[PDB]
Parts: structure tokens; C-alpha cells; sequence
């Protein structure tokens, strides 16, 4: 099963294809982590996946979708992930971090308790940052600061913190957060980007908030371990063959700045869009990706069944599957798709005190 | 859907009927539980069942299974249980906790590396206890010493101080281990008592250490919270029809010891047995318990289905169902057994951070 077969890349060698995506689970305090996400990402990883990206993890408060997001602006964050990281590895597998930057969409409530911007007089919001001065609309009317040259500066070196102090932490794999309409993708879109200096107008232009931020990373980010991001490669808002073209170089600039791996999502960067949800329909976009950019790559967004996400590999769609919902269903989803995939021995996809019984049940 | 009826006893609400039983998980070190045990215990809490009895804890280092089980024989033993018990009521559930005395077939290795008795050569080992010096056989062919009467008085006492433990550390529900061939089954079983003192012979002697341990926890463990135990009520050996009768029999002698509910099992007291696995195959003999004895039950082996699990609770063969192996394979097996069953808002059985996405 392709499903099954052990990735190399860099030093990092993943057990099997299937990496858990970032999920936010809206538990923290203050940016501080705790039990809910300690027994959360040890019984994923216990369930088999090779990977597991741990949730958008804001560089900066502000910079939290909601006040129950996950931080690494200080060192005290950085160190609460430690247990997270050693029970991963423990488990046999890869811990990675996604580290975020909310942007316009930040000052939230979690998504149960409204999914929409927090009220001006409510005193956990704060005031939201972007590239220009203009509200996502719908839920989140709130419309941000433009950010100065010096708030660019600023955020820059917060996303070089964050990796490096991941790094101390002993994640093994980063990833970049410039998709979903947070503050990278906002640099890139057309939709969100009004600025007329040298970070908005040109395609090199909106590029280079990314570009500069990904090589600032990259001077501390091990040259052995993943350095890895997620981009939302189109909006589905009527420009998809033009923002096609203009992601897939990016890409390619990526590429040339030290990018080991892609994550190819949507943009999400504004609501007035028409997604054509639906089984693994981001295959051939992801695939149409990995081809042209010539760089290895993981999607979502509706793989998360053993076949959907065998075929996809057999496809040379992805290098690695991300299945996400099917692992808050089911810590275990990967030992689920080995015994639907037919793998031998499918039961020691799950350690020791659970595998003995199941191989008999 | 009557797997999702709460239940009442004592004190105690379960929001469902869906008990995860003791399941031995040879991860501690000493008898004391680590980072294994935490993540397993809160992760499958959180999967919605409404109690969850912690695995079979010996009440004293030579009544473990293996070098790997649980104890609870010292206060340092019952604090590393805490913040097992504070993740299950934390994620809704109720904990629970089985208290165990290996007996004979104690001093073995994990059932993933051999599963055998330790061989007498092995220092891991240790001397096991019984009421006769009589071997199971087959992979645990290690002659018990037999019990002395200050022995008997002392593995008393550590069950009653084990009880103690455990309510003090915060367990809501206790299930004392007299079931599946160890120490206390061991006791009432004529294949494996063979004494001629008071704890041996007649129906009476053979239910003596049961009895009397269930008097002795009671004297500790609190009025207002489930006084539970397991039990095999009959083995599979050509005896069945006698052995049940006085099963019950004892079982009502429970009932009138303060136990609130029974958890309705098989013997294991020795190898020689045919043993008719298959799906709810103890539904109508655990009916027969309940009705008999009066006494509430659940009981396991093959209800791990949710259509299984409902029918046992329809025609009130059972009050809980025990569902082992499905939450090994699954930590959130209820959630899964509520969108089986059409539970309005399944995915609620799950908390938010899964619970708001899997609805949608
Ligand atoms: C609860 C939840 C939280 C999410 N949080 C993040 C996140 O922090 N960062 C991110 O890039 N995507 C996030 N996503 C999107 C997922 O990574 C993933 O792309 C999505 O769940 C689709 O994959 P699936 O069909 O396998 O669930 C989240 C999704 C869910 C359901
Ligand atoms: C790994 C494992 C450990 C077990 N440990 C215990 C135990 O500690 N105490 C006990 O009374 N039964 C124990 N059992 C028996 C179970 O509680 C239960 O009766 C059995 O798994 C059958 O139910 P199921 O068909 O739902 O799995 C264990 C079973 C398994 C699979
Ligand atoms: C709908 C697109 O946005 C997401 O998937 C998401 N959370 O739902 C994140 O990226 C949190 C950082
Ligand atoms: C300096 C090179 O940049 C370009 O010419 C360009 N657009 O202006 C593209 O590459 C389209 C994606
Ligand atoms: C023979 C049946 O015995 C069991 O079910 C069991 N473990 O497998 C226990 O009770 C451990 C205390």
C-alpha cells in the first residue's frame, strides 16, 4: 500500500504516508498549551499517522485567531511544548508545528461560541493587523491597521523567533502559515493587498512579504529538518486560471528559497467565493502543483478515506496524505485505513497494549 | 436509544450506558502508571463513554499478573492515579477502579512476550499465592503456595487499604476483582480450593474470602458511591447448571453484603473449558443474574457493537454495557456507536474541539 511506505526528506523519516494537518483546537490560555493538547496530540500519534503538524501557533498575540490559540511569542511558550514533542516521538512519530499569523481575521471568538469578531467593548479582542486597511466582511466586519514598514520588520523577525524557538522545543518539522486569508495569503492576494510601496502592487511585490519571510526562517531553521509551508494556490473566486499561474511561481521561488515541501490549500482570503467541496477534490490542483513547481507536496479538504487517499498517492497527486477531521472522529484513523488497505500485521500500526489484542479480536 | 439513557446508582450519574471495564494495559513500572496510562485513560474518557473502570490494580506486588501491572499498595501508588481520575471527570465520564489479586496466576510475563508463567530461574519473578497449592497448567504451570490464615488476614487488609486508596484519590466507582481464575474466584471455585479449613468445602467456606473482603471494603468505601465486583458465574467445564445455581446464590448473598452491581463474567479458574465465544453470547446468562439475584449488571465479551449493545439494554439482559476491545480500537467508540444508533447531535458526545467540526 503506497499509503504505508515509509518518506525521507532531509534528515526526517516518516513511518508512512499519512500526516495529521494542523487543527486548532481553541484550548489554550494566554497562548499557553495544556492537557487538552498533551492527551490530544499523544493519542493521535499513538493512532499510527507518520506526521502530525501540531495547530496554527501564533508568532505574536495579536496574531491568535481567537483568545483560545495556540502562541510561541516567548520562551514560556516555547518550553510548554516539550511534553507535546517528546510524547510524538514517543508514539514513533514526527512532531511538526505549523507557526501562524492571523492577520485581519484575528480578535475572534472560538468557533462555537460565535466563529465571529469579538465585540469592541469585549475585553479579550484586540485591534487586528494586515496589509492594508480593509475588513475581511461577512463575520468578521473588524477592519484592520495597515501595517507600516516597521510592523513588516516587526513580524518578520516574531516568525524567526517562533522557529527558532520550535526548534529548541524539538519539533522536527515547521511549517509556514501563508494560506486560509491570514496575514501571508493577504500579502499575496489582490483582494487584500492595496499597498503601493515595496510589499503590494506587483506580483513580486506582493510575493515578497513570503519570500522575505521564508529566508529569514531559513537562516535558523536546520538545513536537516523540513522547512516546509501551506498556500492556498487559488480563491475559486472567478481568477482561478490567473492565480493559478501566479501561485504555482510562486511556488517556484519558494523552491528556490529552501523549501523542502508544499502544503497546497485554498486561499479562503475573502467570502464571495464558490469552493467546489467535494472527495479529494484538491488532487489535481495539488498535483498540477508538484508537477510545475517541481517540489513535493501534501493536501486536504476531503482525502480522509483509506481509498481516496491510496489513490492520490498512486497518482503521484501527493507525496503525503493529510487527513484531519478523520483523526478528531478516530485518533486511530491510521490503523482504521490498514486494515481497510489490507496492510499485514494492520494491528501493530498501534503500540504494543493495544495491538496484541486487536491482531486476535 | 437506551445506550444513551443515563444511569443512576447511588450517588453517581453515568450520562450513558457505556462502561469501558478494566483492561490490563503491562505499561507500569512497579505498579506505578506513567504518561502511557494518562493518554489512554483521558483520550478514551473524552470518546463520550459514561464510566470507565480503570484496569485490574493489584492490591499488593505479589498479586500483579506481571512486572508490568498496576498497583495501589502503597499512598505514593494512589497519587500517581490522580491525574487519571481528574482526566475522566474532566472529560464527563466516571471513574472507576478494579482492585486485583493475581493468585495463582500471577508472576507471568506481558501476553505480548509469552504470556507464560516466568520461569523460577528469572528474578523478575516472584512466589504466587493461593487458596491450594494447585497449578492452572497449560502456560502457567507455577504450583501456588497456599494461603496461611495470617495471609488470608493480610491480603484482606490490603484490599480494604487499596479501597482506601481509592476513594481518597477520588475514584467514584469501585469493582472489586473476583472473577476470571485470580485470587478471589480462585477461592470460590472447587477445581482450585481444595482446603479443609474454614475457607474451603462447603458452599459457605468457598464463599467465606469473598464475603468477608466485600464486609472488609465496606467498612472504608463510601456508603453514597457503587460498592461493585466481577465474577465469573460459570465456567464452561460440564458443571455449569450447579455452578450457576450458586453463583447466584452467592450473588444474592452480595446484594445483602451492600454490592450494588454486578459485572457479570466467566470463570477462566482453569484451562479445561469450552467456551462458546460469540456475538452477546453471556446476554442471556447475565439476564438470568440480574433477574435471579436481583442485583443490576453489565457484563462483556462480544457487545461491541452498537446494535448489540442496544439490544442487551431493550430486552434488560443488561443495566450497563461493558465494551473492552472497540475502544482500543477506537478511543471514541461511543461517538461512534451515537451516530449508529441516530443520537440527535452525535458529534456532542465528543467535546468541542470535535465536536463543533464532526457536526458538520
Ligand atoms: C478543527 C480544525 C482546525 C483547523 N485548524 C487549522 C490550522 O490551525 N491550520 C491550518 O492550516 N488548517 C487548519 N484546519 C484545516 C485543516 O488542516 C484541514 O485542511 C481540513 O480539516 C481539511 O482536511 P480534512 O478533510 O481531512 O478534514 C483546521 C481544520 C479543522 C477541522
Ligand atoms: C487488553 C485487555 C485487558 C484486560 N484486562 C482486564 C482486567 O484488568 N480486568 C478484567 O476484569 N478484565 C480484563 N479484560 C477483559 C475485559 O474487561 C473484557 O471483558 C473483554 O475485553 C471482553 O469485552 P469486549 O468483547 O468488549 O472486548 C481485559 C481485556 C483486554 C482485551
Ligand atoms: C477555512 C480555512 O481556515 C482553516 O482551515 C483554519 N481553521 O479552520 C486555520 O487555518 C486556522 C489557522
Ligand atoms: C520579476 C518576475 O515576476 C514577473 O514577471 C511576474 N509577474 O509580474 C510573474 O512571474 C507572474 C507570476
Ligand atoms: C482470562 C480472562 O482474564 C481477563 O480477561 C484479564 N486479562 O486478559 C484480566 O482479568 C486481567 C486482570
Amino acid at each position: 500500500s503506497a499509503l504505508f511506505e515509509p518518506y525521507t526528506l532531509k534528515d526526517v523519516t516518516l513511518r508512512n504516508r499519512i500526516a495529521i494537518p494542523p487543527m486548532c483546537q481553541y484550548m489554550a490560555e494566554d497562548g499557553l498549551i495544556n492537557d487538552w493538547h498533551q492527551v490530544h496530540y499523544a493519542s493521535m500519534a499513538r493512532g499510527g499517522a507518520g506526521l502530525l503538524v501540531v495547530e496554527a501557533t501564533a508568532v505574536a498575540p495579536e496574531g491568535r485567531i481567537t483568545p483560545g490559540c495556540a502562541g510561541i511569542w516567548s520562551d514560556a511558550h516555547a518550553q510548554a511544548f516539550v511534553p507535546v514533542v517528546q510524547a510524538i516521538k514517543a508514539a514513533g512519530s514526527v512532531p511538526g508545528i505549523q507557526i501562524a499569523h492571523a492577520g485581519r481575521k484575528a480578535s475572534a471568538n472560538r468557533p462555537w461560541e460565535g466563529d465571529d469578531h469579538i465585540g469592541a467593548d469585549d475585553a479579550r479582542g484586540w485591534e487586528t493587523i494586515a496589509p492594508s486597511a480593509i475588513a475581511f466582511g461577512a463575520h468578521l466586519p473588524n477592519v484592520p491597521r495597515a501595517m507600516t514598514l516597521d510592523d513588516i520588520a516587526r513580524v518578520k523577525q516574531d516568525f524567526v523567533d517562533a522557529a527558532r524557538r520550535a526548534r529548541d522545543a524539538g519539533f522536527e518539522w515547521i511549517e509556514l502559515h501563508f494560506a486560509h486569508g491570514f496575514l501571508g495569503q493577504s500579502f499575496f492576494s489582490e483582494h487584500s493587498n492595496k499597498r503601493t510601496d515595496a510589499y503590494g502592487g506587483s506580483f513580486d511585490n506582493r510575493s515578497r512579504f513570503l519570500l522575505e519571510t521564508l529566508a529569514a526562517v531559513r537562516e535558523v531553521w536546520p538545513e536537516n529538518l523540513p522547512l516546509t509551508a501551506r498556500f492556498g494556490v487559488l480563491e475559486y473566486d472567478g481568477r482561478d486560471e490567473q492565480t493559478l499561474e501566479e501561485s504555482i511561481e510562486l511556488a517556484r521561488r519558494f523552491k528556490a528559497g529552501g523549501l523542502d515541501l508544499l502544503s497546497v490549500s485554498v486561499g479562503f482570503t475573502i467570502p464571495e467565493t464558490n469552493i467546489p467541496w467535494g472527495p479529494a477534490f484538491m488532487g489535481p490542483i495539488a498535483e498540477r502543483v508538484r508537477r510545475e513547481a517541481k517540489l513535493p507536496v501534501t493536501s486536504a479538504w476531503g482525502f480522509g478515506t483509506p481509498q481516496l487517499a491510496e489513490a492520490a498517492l498512486q497518482a503521484n497527486q501527493l507525496d503525503l496524505v493529510s487527513v484531519g477531521r478523520a483523526h478528531l472522529a478516530d485518533p486511530h484513523w491510521a490503523y482504521f485505513a490498514a486494515k481497510e488497505l489490507g496492510v499485514e500485521k494492520a494491528s501493530w500500526t498501534l503500540p504494543a497494549p493495544y495491538a496484541h489484542w486487536l491482531e486476535r479480536y
